């Protein structure tokens, strides 16, 4: 059979790595193939839900949406920001391994896998050193309701956009800013546009790859294992790409331009940010009720087990 998967990045950028993968996997233990989608080929999670596509990488920036649980990954200053941390927590959380699964289950999807990209970075029109540094900002999010309230919280308009409009937006001043992490900086040019990088250390940019339960549930006990051990090697690959990504992607930025900053914020700087979490925490709460509750209870029990 043919698999149709969607992602919302670029050749060789991380979602890629984890399709090439997952792709190379099926095709390297069975008959079937991986027709994979890149950004902009094909909106993606419609086709997921409708059946058009088998699998979709779809980041809890977007999905946050329509599954309210996934945006707890934007609740600043939450997640660890070491990679040896984070990946412990990505391995070992029920939250992340147990949890996820079950609230992605109630709208139609086989949740496979969650994994991490990179560091959320900011940049912009300048060095953004404080909340005060934000104000009439108008900064570019992912469209999930509470990444906007975290911006607002930070001081800043946030202005929700699709990915498309970023790049324009940031060159012709409909934007002064944007947040993502340093791979996709290099790989898309935002650095080109938005020179100065600030690292708030308030998160990182995960995402998330699963199949129509449907399509996955019509599948043999074979094809299911076949499935999940495909994922699993892709998640290791993928891993070993972002180890030392990041350092590398700046390294690139550096040598391309001589017009980016970094602005690495210290610890008294990032405690005025981690002020403003708690209220973020609340409006999470208050959008997603006693199961919100009972994840953040859990994501944060795993946070302190690593
Ligand atoms: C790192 C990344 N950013 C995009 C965005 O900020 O919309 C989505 C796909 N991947
Ligand atoms: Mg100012
Ligand atoms: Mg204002
Ligand atoms: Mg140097
Ligand atoms: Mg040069």
């Amino acid at each position: 059979d043919n698999w149709r998967y969607a992602h919302e990045e670029y050749e060789g950028d991380v979602q890629d790595v984890f399709a090439q993968a997952f792709k190379g996997y099926v095709e390297d233990n069975s008959d079937h193939t991986v027709q994979v989608y890149r950004f902009g080929e094909l909106d993606i999670m419609e086709q997921t839900q409708n059946g058009i596509l088998q699998f979709v990488n779809q980041s809890p920036g977007f999905t946050g949406s329509l599954i309210p649980s996934a945006q707890i990954f934007f609740i600043p200053y939450l997640m660890p920001t070491d990679m040896d941390t984070v990946l412990e927590f990505f391995d070992e959380s029920k939250a992340i391994n147990e949890m996820f699964p079950k609230l992605y289950a109630e709208h139609g999807l086989e949740l496979l896998k969650m994994y991490p990209e990179g560091e959320m970075v900011v940049t912009a029109d300048e060095p953004i050193t404080s909340p005060e540094d934000f104000d009439n900002k108008k900064i570019r999010t992912m469209t999930n309701p509470l990444l906007a309230e975290t911006y607002k919280a930070f001081g800043a308009t946030p202005t929700p956009l699709p990915w498309g409009e970023v790049y324009g937006g940031l060159q012709t001043g409909i934007i002064d800013g944007q947040e993502n992490p340093i791979f996709w900086i290099e790989s898309g040019g935002l650095y080109e546009v938005s020179p100065n990088l600030t690292f708030t250390s308030h998160g990182w940019f995960t995402t998330a790859m699963m199949a129509n339960q449907d399509f996955y549930e019509g599948l043999s006990e074979e094809d299911q294992q076949l499935v999940q051990d495909a994922a699993d090697a892709a998640y290791d690959h993928t891993i070993e790409h972002i180890k030392g990504l990041s350092e590398e992607s700046l390294e690139k930025i550096k040598a391309a331009s001589d017009e980016v900053t970094v602005t690495r914020l210290n610890d008294e700087q990032i405690q005025a940010f981690k002020e403003r979490a708690p209220q973020v925490e609340e409006k999470f709460i208050e959008m997603t009720g006693e199961q919100g509750q009972e994840l953040l209870d859990q994501f944060k029990a795993d946070l302190k087990a690593v």
